[PDB]
């Protein structure tokens, strides 16, 4: 652990949290815990959440690790953000065959009730629908998209305010890092456009999954993301190839710097475990002790 809180520093400047991913297989091994513990106040499950890992035969549900972090993270006071119910990726063959719309509707209707059921009042956000887009700011052509049409977006939504209205529900996705890109634009019309027709969408979030020297980007992004009127945005996936201090302090700036933006979750601990290690592109590193990046945004908010 860090001897200094980013999450305490972070919500003395009024913002809500700073957290991180992490599941079962992280907290029961290394360092992990007491780092999650002292540093750090929000927990996303890596995968223990996902369609793949909760229901992997129709109506055969599996909540084993889903139950195990929201537990832990009751016992220890970190707010949990859910990830992710509607995608694409990690998503069981079953789903993806069927042709159906009225069966897919239902399929999905149910997956999403029963996991917001489970932990009604226990979460603070959902990201209800992840990576929707395509790169020219097209809907990405999906199963869900191909078989019920653009309605599944209202629908998501629509069924999570029905099934927790406590929850703030998010549409998640990356490459949103500048205010220039085809996809940052077409986000923030679209999402105006499905809150005009009544859908309830709370927040915007930004995987800011960044190349070295790209946070400068966020910046002007993120001010972006916020025009769409949404109650919240937040940076739900941070990791920065090469971990720069630079790149780092200014995507913390680019939060504090935004009303709307209630948080930062970085994509895991220790360099070793991310999907990207060769890149060594979180906080800590393969010997759990805190990187100089993690100093600058202790520094940055104190």
């Amino acid at each position: 652990q860090a001897a200094q809180s980013v999450d305490q520093l972070i919500k003395a400047r009024g913002k809500v949290y700073f957290g991180v991913a992490t599941d079962q297989n992280r907290l029961t091994t290394g360092k992990n815990a007491a780092i999650i513990q002292a540093n750090f106040g929000q927990v996303t499950p890596e995968n223990s959440m996902k369609w793949d890992a909760t229901e992997p035969s129709q109506g055969n549900f599996n909540f084993a690790g889903a139950d195990y972090l929201v537990n832990w993270a009751q016992q220890n006071g970190k707010l949990i953000r859910g990830h992710t119910l509607v995608w694409h990726s990690q998503l069981p063959s079953w789903v993806s065959s069927i042709t159906d719309k009225n069966t897919l509707t239902n399929v999905m209707k149910n997956h999403i009730t029963t996991l917001m059921t489970r932990y009604k009042g226990k979460i603070r956000a959902w990201d209800v629908v992840n990576e929707a887009f395509n790169e020219d700011g097209s809907l990405r052509q999906t199963v869900f998209l191909n078989v019920i049409g653009e309605d599944y977006i209202p629908i998501a939504f629509q069924t999570a305010r029905a099934a927790d209205p406590n929850a703030k529900l998010y549409i998640n996705d990356y490459n949103l890092d500048s205010a220039s890109y085809p996809k940052t634009q077409a986000i923030v019309n679209r999402v105006k456009k499905w809150r005009a027709a009544g859908v309830p969408i709370d927040g915007i979030g930004s995987q800011t999954h960044l190349s070295a020297g790209q946070g400068a980007s966020v910046l002007q992004a993120l001010p972006l993301l916020a025009s769409a009127g949404t109650p919240e945005v937040a940076i739900t996936e941070l990791d920065v190839a090469g971990a720069s201090s630079t790149d780092y302090v200014n995507v913390v700036n680019a939060c504090l710097n935004v009303s709307s933006c209630v948080g930062i979750t970085v994509w895991g601990v220790a360099d070793p475990d991310s999907w990207r290690a060769s890149t060594t592109p979180l906080l800590f590193d393969g010997n759990f002790n805190p990187k100089p990046a993690y100093n600058a945004i202790v520094q940055n908010l104190q």
